[PDB]
């Protein structure tokens, strides 16, 4: 799934 993950 997601993390840190920025746009």
């Amino acid at each position: 799934d997601r993390v840190y993950i920025h746009p």
